[PDB]
């Protein structure tokens, strides 16, 4: 029972904004296409903050 980190989460948020930005992109036309944004976030997070 402890917090994960504080800077590592900044990555989650960093890629999150990039993800939200992806959802704001017109690439979010399909659910899968928007899912890719989430998946990119997942990979972004996996790489930026595994």
């Amino acid at each position: 029972s402890s917090t994960p980190d504080g800077t590592w989460v900044k990555c989650r948020h960093d890629c999150f904004t990039k993800y939200k930005s992806c959802q704001m992109s017109d690439s979010c036309h399909d659910e899968q296409s928007c899912h890719q944004c989430h998946v990119k976030h997942t990979d972004c997070v996996n790489t930026g903050c595994p």
